[PDB]
């Protein structure tokens, strides 16, 4: 993942 | 993924 | 991973 | 990972 | 790891 | 902008 | 800018 | 910026 | 800037 | 700058 949210 | 929201 | 929040 | 918040 | 925060 | 390509 | 390519 | 390429 | 490329 | 590539 690059950049993600969770 | 790449930007994603979860 | 790069960026990522969680 | 490089540059990641956990 | 590289600058990464956990 | 977010996740924008030009 | 997040995630953009220019 | 956070995550771009230029 | 954080994580950038250029 | 944090983890930026230039």
């Amino acid at each position: 993942n690059f950049g993600t949210f969770s």
